[PDB]
């Protein structure tokens, strides 16, 4: 699979015929129609103990990966029960700023959107919890382009030696608090993960406020590859699915 013309997402439900289920990610928040819950609790999300360790270009985007061999970043309350371990983060882009959001809001695509990816550990390990209903949250935020993210920096700089697909690189010591907004306002609905084999497993966390990123910064990123070594190039562009089907979903807010 891939996002070309010959293998992209309406390709995706030959080999995985999940992509047509009934909670499939991402979905366009319509703001008028998402309703206010006040028995929702705040977010809390707890990362000051985080350890980064790697960063990998995978043929479809770049990894952040985390220690996830025990309880220190972790995202609870919410809408959600028990505790959720952050494992990886990743971005989805486009090839122009007008593009690359996966979520949308009242149909407005941002320039890019970032995925944090946590796991429930009452399935003990991420494998058996995108198997399971409530397995995972995510916590998306949207990227604008305007002033610089300064907490982005040292991502975009690690980005040339990780250019080719399997390529990875030594990434310790990056605190992912760097790339939250001021507010944790937020819509949540139940969903799926967005690139095959698209697990309906997920508590789908969606930020309210955006963050702001560069021009220069979202350019770096458009100039990764999907192809490997010593391979034809193709840049790294529009790895992002469109809006799905909400079906039988209702969106909820956090804030009135
Ligand atoms: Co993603």
């Amino acid at each position: 699979w891939g996002y070309g013309k010959h293998n992209g997402p309406e390709h995706w439900h030959k080999d995985f015929p999940i992509a047509k289920g009934e909670r499939q990610s991402p979905v366009d928040i319509d703001t008028h129609t998402a309703k206010y819950d006040p028995s929702l609790k705040p977010l809390s999300v707890s990362y000051d103990q985080a350890t980064s360790l790697r960063i990998l270009n995978n043929g479809h985007a770049f990894n952040v990966e985390f220690d996830d061999s025990q309880d220190k970043a972790v995202l609870k309350g919410g809408p959600l029960d028990g505790t959720y371990r952050l494992i990886q983060f990743h971005f989805h882009w486009g090839s122009l700023d007008g593009q690359g959001s996966e979520h949308t809001v009242d149909k407005k695509k941002y320039a890019a959107e970032l995925h944090l990816v946590h796991w429930n550990t009452k399935y003990g390990d991420f494998g058996k919890a995108v198997q399971q209903p409530d397995g995972l949250a995510v916590l998306g935020i949207f990227l604008k382009v305007g002033s610089a993210k300064p907490g982005l920096q040292k991502v975009v700089d690690v980005l040339d030696s990780i250019k080719t697909k399997g390529k990875s690189a030594d990434f310790t010591n990056f605190d992912p608090r760097g790339l939250l907004p001021e507010s944790l306002d937020y819509w949540t609905y139940p969903g799926s993960l967005t690139t095959p084999p698209l697990l309906e497993c997920v508590t789908w966390i969606v930020l309210k406020e955006p963050i702001s990123v560069s021009s220069e910064q979202v350019l770096k990123f458009r100039k990764l590859n999907f192809n490997g070594e010593g391979e034809p190039e193709e840049l790294m562009v529009d790895n992002w699915r469109p809006a799905q089907p909400l079906k039988n979903r209702q969106i909820k807010a956090s804030f009135k």
